[PDB]
């Protein structure tokens, strides 16, 4: 997927409550800062949920492709809230960006 598409998608529908940069304050979501290679609920600061911990996997790309499709299917009992990134493109594009962003 395209990191440029990905960056726009992130700005439009992730960046509100997350950060990938150093310094980028913990918001409603935790700072990803080196997400890929870590497990569900590692980022120190935000209070994780049982369910996220129950899930207990390592994040790569496939995992987000699947998670971003249905947070409830991956993690049974999340916050709600958007349905999911229905567009497989938007997911891949986004993930390709995040791969960059979290490494810089
Ligand atoms: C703020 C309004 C949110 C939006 C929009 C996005 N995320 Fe988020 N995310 C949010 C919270 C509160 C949590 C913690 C778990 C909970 O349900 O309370 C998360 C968690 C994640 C995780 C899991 C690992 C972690 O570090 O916590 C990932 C991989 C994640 N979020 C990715 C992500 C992406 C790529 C988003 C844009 C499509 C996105 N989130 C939006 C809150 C919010
Ligand atoms: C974040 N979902």
């Amino acid at each position: 997927g395209d990191v440029e598409k990905g960056k726009k998608i992130f700005v439009q529908k992730c960046a509100q409550c997350h950060t990938v940069e150093k310094g980028g304050k913990h918001k409603t979501g935790p700072n990803l800062h080196g997400l890929f290679g870590r497990k569900t609920g590692q980022a120190p600061g935000f209070t994780y949920t049982d369910a996220n911990k129950n899930k207990g996997i390592t994040w790569k790309e496939e995992t987000l492709m699947e998670y971003l499709e249905n947070p409830k299917k991956y993690i049974p009992g999340t916050k709600m809230i958007f349905a999911g990134i229905k567009k497989k493109t938007e997911r891949e594009d986004l993930i390709a960006y995040l791969k960059k962003a979290t490494n810089e």
